[PDB]
């Protein structure tokens, strides 16, 4: 199709007054940055339960992708699943985001605002669902197709997924952190694609974006070794074109200059005593 262009939001969605809101809802900036890397067994134990939630909730969204759907319908089923579950949506009141996800078709590599945009045939649409249950986050997203999708398309929201999962089988005690990007952009650039920098995967747990941060690409400067207990995601943006990016007047949806499409993937991430769980599996 057309480069996007903003659509129309809906209002706000209500969330039920018993759920607990996180405590950066209605604040400018979220109390983060801080926190422990590696996470108390309780701790764990309640994240188990958010990236249950928060995988059940993409899934359920993911299932209404089709040509003609909105973005906006994408998230009152994301909102939907969230609250019928007990769980509050972590994008919503962050910063003012306004909704319950973020939805990004085509060139928009992150951050998209789930609107009045109707989705056709042959575009691809990222999914990005956060839980917030129990005092703790699960953080999880997937690219989806809409209809028939073209092979240059297809392949790069598959080798996107591959990427991930490859990094994701990385992760055990020991591993050096910047293994994860190092594997994601060695495997992407074989195919000519480019991996997103000024946006990175991050630790969680308590708080959303803890103060860890996990990079995407090849850097070998950072020192972090990854030890048991750590919590953090893994979420390449892998561009067909080149990184240059522009951020559009709601000051949240980041798309390509040169408007060529773009996948991502996410989970958060246990590392085990031995290796890793993903704890946004449903
Ligand atoms: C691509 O997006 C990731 C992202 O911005 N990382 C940054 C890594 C990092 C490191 C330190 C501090 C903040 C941050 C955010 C983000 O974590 C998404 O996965 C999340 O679903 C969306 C969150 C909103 C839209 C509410 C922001
Ligand atoms: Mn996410
Ligand atoms: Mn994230």
């Amino acid at each position: 199709r057309t480069a996007l262009s903003p659509g129309v939001l809906s209002p706000t969605r209500p969330v039920p007054n018993w759920i607990a809101r996180p405590e950066y809802v209605g604040k400018p900036a979220a109390q983060e940055g801080s926190e422990p890397w590696v996470q108390t067994p309780e701790v764990i134990e309640k994240m188990r339960v958010a990236g249950r939630i928060a995988a059940g909730a993409l899934a359920e969204a993911g299932k209404a992708v089709a040509p003609g759907v909105t973005t906006d319908e994408l998230d009152r089923i994301a909102h939907e699943y969230l609250v019928d579950n007990g769980a509050y949506p972590s994008t919503l009141g962050y910063k003012g985001f306004p909704k319950s996800c973020c939805t990004s078709l085509n060139e928009v590599i992150c951050h998209g605002i789930p609107d009045s945009t109707v989705i056709t045939d042959g575009d691809i649409v990222n999914i990005d669902v956060t839980a917030y249950i129990g005092g703790v986050h699960g953080d999880t997203n997937a690219t989806f197709p809409a209809g028939d999708v073209a092979d240059e398309h297809r392949l790069l929201v598959d080798r996107t997924r591959e990427a991930t999962m490859r990094a994701i089988n990385t992760v055990k005690p020991g591993r050096a952190l910047s293994v994860i990007g190092r594997v994601i952009e060695s495997y992407a650039n074989r195919f000519g694609y480019n991996v997103v920098r000024d946006f990175t995967g991050h630790g969680i747990g308590t708080t959303f974006h803890n103060g860890l941060v996990v990079l995407h690409y090849d850097q070998p400067a950072v020192e972090t070794i990854m030890q048991p207990g750590m919590t953090f995601t893994i979420e390449p943006m892998i561009n067909l074109g080149a990184l240059d990016y522009e951020i559009w007047d709601d000051g949240w949806t980041v798309v390509t200059k040169d408007r060529k499409w773009t996948a991502q993937f996410e989970h958060t991430l246990l590392v085990t005593d031995t290796g890793v769980e993903i704890l946004t599996c449903l």
